[PDB]
């Protein structure tokens, strides 16, 4: 053939953005600081999933066709010892691309700044959910976090950050999740206990025993 060259893709495939400084500061705090009960990261992620499931469960009352992307409201947890990943998948309402960028990169500024002020005044890490920013507690155990999300009104997107002050967002051309959010935790070397499922059960039973949706473990 010839050697055509595509000088210009139609649209930027991957976009990289900086966190608001206060979000980056909290992430650095979380990822570098000792905490005696890091298992609370799972409670915070399950709590976000439960809220997203509540959200779609409500809108299904007005519009039952919002469930055409999936009728089951559930949470699945998948440890992968060979990849050192722990994955949380929910069939909640999901996030549009705009809300993915805004919620994780920008408007968490107020909660993260108030939480750091509370920490300086004597609060501790386990209170992070009272400031609406419990998601960042993932970096207690993870060196890298991927968020895959699909909202009925938008396309499936992938967010990722290793807490170096920036994150990337891209169209996800991967396994389609239908609707909801998938959080993939790339675990730190010394936190692989959360790949053992005797441990994961322990943590769910301790912290999330009264979530109103089924939690299934895959191993
Ligand atoms: C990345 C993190 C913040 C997260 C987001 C969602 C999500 O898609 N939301 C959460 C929420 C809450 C209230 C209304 C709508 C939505 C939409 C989720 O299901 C799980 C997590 C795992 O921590």
């Amino acid at each position: 053939g010839h050697m055509p060259e595509e000088v210009h893709h139609g649209e930027e495939e991957v976009e990289t953005f900086a966190f608001q400084a206060e979000i980056a500061q909290l992430m650095s705090l979380i990822i570098n600081t000792f905490y005696s009960n890091k298992e609370i990261f799972l409670r915070e992620l399950i709590s976000n999933a439960s809220d997203a499931l509540d959200k779609i469960r409500y809108e299904s009352l007005t519009d039952p066709s919002k469930l055409d992307s999936g009728k089951e409201l559930k949470i699945d947890i998948i440890p992968n010892p060979q990849e050192r990943t722990l994955t949380l998948v929910d069939t909640g309402i999901g996030m549009t691309k705009a809300d993915l960028i805004n919620n994780l990169g920008t408007i968490a500024k107020s909660g993260t700044k108030a939480f750091m002020e509370a920490l300086q005044a004597g609060a501790d890490i386990s209170m992070i959910g009272q400031f609406g920013v419990g998601f960042y507690s993932a970096y207690l155990v993870a060196e890298k976090v991927v968020v895959i999300t699909k909202h009925n009104d938008d396309e499936q997107y992938a967010w990722e950050s290793s807490a170096g002050g920036s994150f990337t967002v891209r169209a996800d051309h991967g396994e389609p999740i239908g609707r909801g959010t998938k959080v993939i935790l790339h675990l730190k070397e010394d936190q692989t206990e959360y790949l053992e499922e005797r441990r994961v059960k322990e943590v769910v039973k301790k912290h999330s025993q009264f979530i109103g949706y089924p939690i299934t473990l895959y191993l």
